[PDB]
């Protein structure tokens, strides 16, 4: 289904990377945050919900969505309840940037634009077709 | 054209709001940043470029894109060179959130989901059709 996203945290250079994957397309969005936190999770989900039609969200760590503040965000937005590929691309471009967050955003761009249509294309098409 | 975006800063409660508008749809993305800065502008544009097919970017303050670091970002991403509506929605929801950034993201969501198809729909459709 086009409304299903996966959301997980990974660690790199002592920082946290929140990664969201649109399961049907392989499209990703990601952000660097100081540490795993219900507030960070909540605010990311607000941002995500505001650009795409997010219906459900899965994770690999159920306890991530336990906090009151994450549930409140899912309520308001009407939400219900790739590390290796991305980590790879970050290594290739890490040299070209100072900050990890910049390398993340470069990799996310590399990821979504690559062809096999690109992930970035498939999300748009899948979502348009389902309108 | 579907690759044209507008990018501007506005001020509210002594903070800065970077606002991007996809001109053909009225879709917006926005972020709260400490102060107007070439680095902030640059990093936002990386993020934007990574989710949409951004071809050109306009602004109301040409000097915003003057810095070396903003030009470098446009180069790497292959980019070339609503305050009142959004400000309104922020006032309506300001009460319901502590942080300005949360109120921004709530308003951006309100904005993109409203019907007259919604802005969020029109971006997806416009971009899908042009694939
Ligand atoms: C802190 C800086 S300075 C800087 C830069 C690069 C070339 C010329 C001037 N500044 C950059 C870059 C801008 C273009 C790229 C492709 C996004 C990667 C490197 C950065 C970059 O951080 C920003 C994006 C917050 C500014 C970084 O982490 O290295
Ligand atoms: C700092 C907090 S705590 C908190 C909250 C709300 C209800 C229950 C528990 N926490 C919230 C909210 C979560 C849901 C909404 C719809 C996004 C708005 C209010 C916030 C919110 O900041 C976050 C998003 C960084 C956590 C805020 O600025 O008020
Ligand atoms: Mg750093
Ligand atoms: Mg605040």
């Amino acid at each position: 289904s086009p409304g299903i996203w996966q959301l997980d945290c990974t660690h790199l250079e002592g920082k946290v990377i929140l990664v969201a994957v649109h399961v049907a397309s392989g499209y990703i969005e990601a952000e660097v945050i100081p540490a795993e936190t219900g507030q960070e999770t909540a605010y990311f989900l607000l941002k995500l919900a505001g650009r795409w039609p997010v219906k459900t969200v899965h994770t690999d760590n159920g306890s991530n969505f336990t906090s009151t503040t994450v549930k409140a965000a899912c309520w308001w937005a009407g939400i219900k309840q790739m590390n290796k590929e991305l980590k790879k691309i970050i290594g290739q471009v890490r040299d070209q940037a100072e900050h990890l967050k910049t390398a993340v955003q470069m990799a996310v761009f590399i990821h979504n634009k690559k062809r096999k249509y690109s992930a970035g294309e498939r999300i748009v098409d899948i979502i348009a077709t389902d309108i």
